[PDB]
């Protein structure tokens, strides 16, 4: 129904309900405009800029822009028309000045806010391209920035534009990538075409509707690809001169590029350049015409990209054909990821395990690594969606995967792509902010999407919906309008226990071959008196209701649940100056019974003998023991823990060497460790009825990972244990897994694979204690919102 009008209705903020025609920013994307969008809303005439014969013209209303007297008031002057025709100066040839407090024309209520969005912008390319870009170097210099900012895996458009918009993962927005098949709906989502237009596909509650909600007006963020980049501008322009009742206080632009290019000319090709000129030109178009509205020290802006972009040619691509002789039993989705499902959900011969077998470790350079998702990385939170496929491939960069070579001949093209590991560092993007709200001249660290939504809705004075971002661990980006949390309150407190229970009390099926001055000392130990040592930032809080007990002893301090028959955590220091001992052949397999712990709640070795899958470690390290006495604590039934032979490798090697590695190279470590049950994937603590492999024959729960949370001083010429300022801190979550497939070198010394499986599975500490239902650090000398930053840190370890 088009032959309704769009006469004074140009980008209207509201969308009619058709079948009326429609005005707004996307109608060309659902071909749905008025007959006259065309003509009144992307005129064209005389382009973009004034020049010195149009000044103060009789208004013509076919002009793209207005050089006319009246253009200020009316808002619709071209953005150059104050410096071509009343000799002010462009934006960026003023120097910066602190912007102290909004200056803002009368009548807003609050500052807004600009998200300038950039497709494919490579956090590289603010140094890289700094001389063609002034305008957005001033923004950067001037302003808040990141050196980088990390987005979410996988890299790809919609899964990190929604995320910025929601503060959530793919997993729980459900946009998990450009191209989806959710089995429920039994419906595909494309890049291409019209069903992503369907809003089952989009969760939680985007900042637009947030802001919808709590009174606050907004722009339309998606605009059709036609509509030029001048226009975008204009149109925010035109709607930051409405009426303060009709006048939105949040507007999106976004471009295509530089990712359009980037895909054709990889990310630094000599075709980069204009794209990124062009850019920094549109950017210059928005200052100038913010600056001639009186409203350049009024608005936040903030330039952000979705990812980046890596050199990917045709010839780098691996095909399925070449492992798998059932090739055409399943489906892939390719390129820069894999996920493979079956192509017939009634083909009963179909079985995951042998795919992957016939996917892991064939070929000596293999560019690819399968998994099932449950087994990816945690760091990805990249499992909890019915539309992510079991099968996850996960491919090195600069690399594709493909079914069969005629998927990729019969479409060399392109030299650019992106989606890899969130870690990568072409993968990365970029971060600025400038405005009254932000920082001046000031450089942050390095941050996830994840936090934006948060930061976007305290620069709005809005509520944030319920979502991934750690509220408050960007308050340092912040001038004003930072958010105060408080700690979160304990929800189990723990008993202390004594000694209690008589050695021949327990039938364990445990052996073990085991002065009046330090016999008073060893009671004072098991009291707690090493225990500021060992728990250096307070006990973790438990944020959920059970029960457990706190064990001391000499060399390490730990919560032990009498649910899960084993600690919650572990907490121990290890000074640069700490000797690393053997496990004495007396106490090769020794396990002795604590007499603070019932033998109702403690595991039992005659469970471990029965099990031919499972054998056990130990939290705390006996190689690490204070003295020959006490290694002892070492070997108690307390501090012991369900462990694959084959997982037993890793840890013996992470305890052994790499623990004392790292207390030399930081001056000392604490040590934080402990298992992790997530048998449902989801990302947060298991409760008990969810837990899916016991110890044959006993009720000793199986972890599905095990973490450690690895704190040193920032300022290494200080010992671990005597810090008076910022910390360091680097941890990991290892799986938990009967065997070393993902290791394709793990036949040789622990020396040349451990550590890089070590960090494949990098963590936050916030991963950890979603996954725990602990909070760490809630005793140190830092206020909370650093801690809060630290606690999102992630160790990526690239170059
Ligand atoms: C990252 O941040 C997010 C946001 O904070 C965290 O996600 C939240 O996690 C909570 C715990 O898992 C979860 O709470 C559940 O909500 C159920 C109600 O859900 C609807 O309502 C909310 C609010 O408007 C809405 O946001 C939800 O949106 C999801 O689902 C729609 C599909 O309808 C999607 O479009 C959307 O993308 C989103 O999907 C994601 O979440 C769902 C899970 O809800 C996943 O399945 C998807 O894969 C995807 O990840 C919903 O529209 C509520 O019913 C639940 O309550 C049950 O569960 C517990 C016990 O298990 C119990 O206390 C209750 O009694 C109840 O049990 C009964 O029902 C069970 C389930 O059917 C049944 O098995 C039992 O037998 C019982 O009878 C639950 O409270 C919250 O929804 C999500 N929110 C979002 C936005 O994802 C996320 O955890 C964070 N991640 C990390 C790692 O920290
Ligand atoms: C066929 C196609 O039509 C699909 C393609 C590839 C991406 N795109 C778009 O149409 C496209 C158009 N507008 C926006 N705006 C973005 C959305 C967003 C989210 C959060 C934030 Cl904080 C800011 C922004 C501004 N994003 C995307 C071409
Ligand atoms: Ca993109
Ligand atoms: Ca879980
Ligand atoms: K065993
Ligand atoms: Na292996
Ligand atoms: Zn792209």
């Amino acid at each position: 129904a088009t032959s309704g009008s769009c006469k004074g209705r140009c980008f209207e903020l509201q969308e009619v309900g058709p079948p009326d025609c429609r005005c707004d920013n996307l109608c060309k994307s659902y071909s749905s405009c008025c007959h006259d969008f065309d003509e009144l809303c992307l005129k064209t005439a005389r382009g973009w800029e004034c020049t010195k014969d149009r000044c103060g013209e009789v208004r013509n209303e076919e002009n793209a822009c207005h050089c006319s007297e009246d253009c200020l008031s009316r808002g619709d002057c071209c953005t150059n028309y104050q410096v071509v025709c009343k000799g002010e100066s462009h934006w960026v040839d003023d120097d910066c000045e602190e912007i102290k407090v909004p200056e803002c024309p009368a009548g807003f209520v609050r500052p807004p806010l600009i998200i300038f969005s950039v497709d494919g912008f490579r956090a590289s390319y603010m140094k890289k391209g700094s001389k063609v870009m002034p305008n957005i170097e001033k923004l950067r210099s001037c302003g808040t920035h990141a050196p980088y900012m990390r987005p979410v895996y996988p890299t790809k458009t919609f899964p990190n534009l929604y995320t910025l918009a929601t503060g959530l993962y793919p997993e729980s927005h459900g946009i998990v990538g450009n191209s989806m098949y959710d089995p429920v709906f039994d419906a595909s989502f494309h890049l291409r075409g019209r069903e992503k237009f369907n809003h089952r596909w989009w969760g939680g509650q985007p900042l637009w509707i947030t802001a919808t909600k709590q009174g606050v007006r907004a722009g339309t963020f998606f605009w059709s690809v036609s509509i030029p980049h001048e226009r975008r501008i204009l149109t925010i322009l035109q709607w930051l001169s409405l009426p303060d009742n009709e006048r939105p206080s949040v507007y999106a632009f976004y471009s295509e590029q530089p990712d359009f290019s980037g895909h054709k000319y990889g990310p630094f090709g000599p075709e980069m350049t204009n794209p990124l000129r062009e850019i920094d030109k549109t950017v210059g178009q928005l200052m100038d015409g913010l600056k001639q509205l009186r409203l350049h020290r009024c608005v936040n802006v903030i330039f952000v990209g979705d990812h980046g972009m890596e050199d990917v040619t045709c010839d780098r691509t691996e095909f399925l054909s070449n492992y798998l002789t059932n090739v055409d039993d399943i489906t892939l989705v390719p390129g820069t990821l894999g996920r493979i499902r079956a192509k017939s959900i009634n083909n009963s011969k179909y079985d995951p395990k042998t795919i992957i077998a016939a996917l892991t470790c064939k070929k000596p350079d293999q560019h690819f690594k399968p998994y099932m998702k449950q087994h990816l990385p945690k760091r990805l939170h990249y499992a909890n969606n019915r539309r992510i496929e079991d099968i996850h491939l996960l491919v090195d960069r600069r690399w594709h995967v493909a079914r069969k070579p005629l998927d990729v001949y019969k479409k060399c093209f392109f030299q650019g792509d992106h989606g890899f590991d969130n870690k990568v560092n072409s993968m990365q993007t970029v971060f600025v902010g400038y405005g009254p709200t932000f920082k001046y001249r000031t450089k942050v660290p390095p941050f996830e999407n994840i936090e934006l939504y948060n930061v976007m809705c305290d620069l709005l004075g809005l509520k944030p919906a319920p979502n991934n971002g750690t509220h408050g661990s960007l308050n340092h980006l912040l001038r004003t309008n930072t958010f105060r949390p408080t700690m979160p309150d304990e929800v189990s407190r723990p008993n202390y226990p004594g000694i209690m229970y008589l050695q021949s009390e327990f039938d364990l099926g445990c052996t073990c071959d085991d002065n009046k001055l330090e016999e008073l000392n060893k009671r004072l130990h098991t009291k707690g008196s090493t225990k500021e040592r060992h728990l250096l930032y307070g006990r973790p809080a438990v944020l959920y209701r059970t029960s457990y007990d706190i064990l001391y002893h000499t060399d390490f301090e730990s919560g032990y649940s009498e649910i899960f028959l084993m600690p919650l955590w572990t907490s121990y220091t290890i000074s640069k100056q700490a000797e690393v001992s053997s496990i004495p052949e007396h106490l090769t397999n020794c396990v002795r019974p604590d007499v603070r712990v019932s033998p109702g709640f403690s595991q039992n070795c005659l469970a471990y003998k029965n099990d031919k899958q499972m054998s056990y470690g130990f939290l705390f390290p006996p190689y690490l023991s204070s003295s020959p006495e006490a290694k002892y604590d070492a070997f108690l039934v307390t501090n012991m823990v369900p462990m694959y032979p084959a997982f037993k490798r890793v840890w013996a090697y992470f305890q052994r060497v790499l623990v004392k590695k790292y207390a030399s190279e930081r001056n000392g470590v604490n040590v934080i460790s402990g298992p992790i049950f997530d048998y449902n994937y989801d990302g947060l603590r298991d409760t008990e009825d969810e837990i899916k492999q016991y110890v044959e024959g006993s009720s000793i729960p199986v972890p599905t990972h095990y973490y450690s949370i690895i704190t040193s001083c920032l300022d290494f010429t200080q010992p671990a244990d005597k810090c008076d300022g910022p910390l360091s801190v680097s941890s990991f979550i290892l799986p938990h897994r009967p065997d070393n497939d993902e290791s394709c070198n793990s036949s040789e010394d622990e020396s040349k694979w451990v550590e890089e499986l070590m960090k494949m599975h990098t963590a936050r500490v916030r991963d950890i204690e979603h996954l725990t239902g602990l909070d760490f650090y809630r005793k140190t000398s830092r206020s909370y919102s650093e801690i809060l930053t630290l606690k999102t840190y992630l160790h990526t370890y690239e170059s």
